Parts: structure tokens; C-alpha cells; sequence
């Protein structure tokens, strides 16, 4: 069988997408940017913080030193930090839970692997840190996804081999990361984003335990 499940965290255990379009919505009405609607914060999913922050500066075409560029990226961040106080274990996505308890009393390691900088205190205010068998260091990396590193860390943290281990994931680029570290990826949303030669589900209610075992088997 798999020995191990490799978790991103954004978009398979929870989201907080409401919070960080919170953020920079706020930021732009500080400095007088129109434009941060909900239809532009799309262009910001899945984007880091500092490219996210040109693409609203360039809404403006406004030029800034490294030093305002800095404090503007700051002052978003400890906004994101002030609103995600009130994650709760509400916010678990539909099935994650009783996947986490089923791969538990199975005996199945389990492990974080995403490049939050967050990743343990959203675990804590959700409940799950007593699942959790290692988290994956972002810090202590060399690069991010698509390159296979964190996920690698991720099941070497549990005493596993990546051939041993599945690994979940809504994005293009950790779908690939989980294919060059060797392990089993198993994707959530449309093959249109994900691709079209991996597993995929529609949402994370159809991540069993028995589905996992089924298309470990085919494989
Ligand atoms: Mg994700």
C-alpha cells in the first residue's frame, strides 16, 4: 500500500482567499489605487506577494523605491495576519477531516507540504495539529513549486521515500512538483488548469480513503 499523503494546504484543507482580497483591496483604497474588485483579484490567485503587488501599481502605472515597495508588501501582510485570527475548524474543506482520522487509524503517515509561512498556526486554529505527523519547513528549501523540494522534505519528515507516497493538490505547478519528487499526485478541479494524464477529482469530498486505495491499485 502507500505508506504516506503529502497535503498542500491552500485549496485541499481550507482557503483564505475572502482574507487576502480583504488585504489588498484595503492597501489599494489607502494609497488611492482604484480597481481591486473581486474580478481583478483573480488575476492575483496563485501569484506571490511581491508580483501581486506590481500588477495593483501598475493598475496606476505608479513607480515606487525598493524601501516603499517593502512597506507597502508589509502593510498588506499584517493585514492578512490581523483577519486570519478567526479561522475555525469550520473552515476544514467538505471530507478532510475524516480522511485525516481514516489514514490515522490505518497507520498512514501523514504530512504538510506547502510553502505557507502560516502552515502551522492555520492548522492549530483549525484543529489539526494532532493529526499531523511532520510540516514541511518552507523556510529551509531552495525552491518552490514546480520544483519537487518541499514535497521531497515532506515525506523524508515522516521516515518515507516520495515512491511511497500520494500527494494532493489543486495547482498546476504542485501537481508537477508531486510528479518530480516520484510520488503519486492526485489532483483537485479541471483538467483544463491540472492536466489531463493524472487522477482528478471536483472537489475534496471525493478524497477517501477507499478512492485513494483504488487508484493506488490501478497504478
Ligand atoms: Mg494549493
Amino acid at each position: 500500500m502507500f505508506k504516506a499523503v503529502l497535503f498542500d494546504l491552500d485549496g485541499v484543507i481550507t482557503d483564505t482567499a475572502e482574507y487576502h482580497f480583504r488585504a489588498w483591496k484595503a492597501l489599494a483604497e489607502e494609497i488611492g489605487i482604484n480597481g481591486v474588485d473581486r474580478q481583478f483579484n483573480e488575476q492575483l490567485k496563485g501569484v506571490s506577494r511581491e508580483d501581486s503587488l506590481q500588477k495593483i501599481l501598475d493598475l496606476a502605472d505608479k513607480k515606487v523605491s525598493a524601501e516603499e515597495f517593502k512597506e507597502l508588501a508589509k502593510r498588506k501582510n499584517d493585514n492578512y495576519v490581523k483577519m486570519i485570527q478567526d479561522v475555525s475548524p469550520a473552515d476544514v474543506y467538505p471530507g478532510i477531516l475524516q480522511l485525516l482520522k481514516d489514514l490515522r487509524s490505518n497507520k498512514i503517515k501523514i504530512a504538510l507540504a506547502s510553502a505557507s509561512k502560516n502552515g502551522p498556526f492555520l492548522l492549530e486554529r483549525m484543529n489539526l495539529t494532532g493529526y499531523f505527523d511532520a510540516i514541511a519547513d518552507p523556510a529551509e528549501v531552495a525552491a518552490s513549486k514546480p520544483a519537487p523540494d518541499i514535497f521531497i522534505a515532506a515525506a523524508h519528515a515522516v521516515g518515507v521515500a516520495p515512491s511511497e507516497s500520494i500527494g494532493l493538490e489543486d495547482s498546476q505547478a504542485g501537481i508537477q512538483a508531486i510528479k518530480d519528487s516520484g510520488a503519486l499526485p492526485i489532483g483537485v478541479g479541471r483538467p483544463e488548469d491540472l492536466g489531463d494524464d493524472i487522477v482528478i477529482v471536483p472537489d475534496t469530498s471525493h478524497y477517501t480513503l477507499e478512492f485513494l486505495k483504488e487508484v493506488w491499485l490501478q497504478k
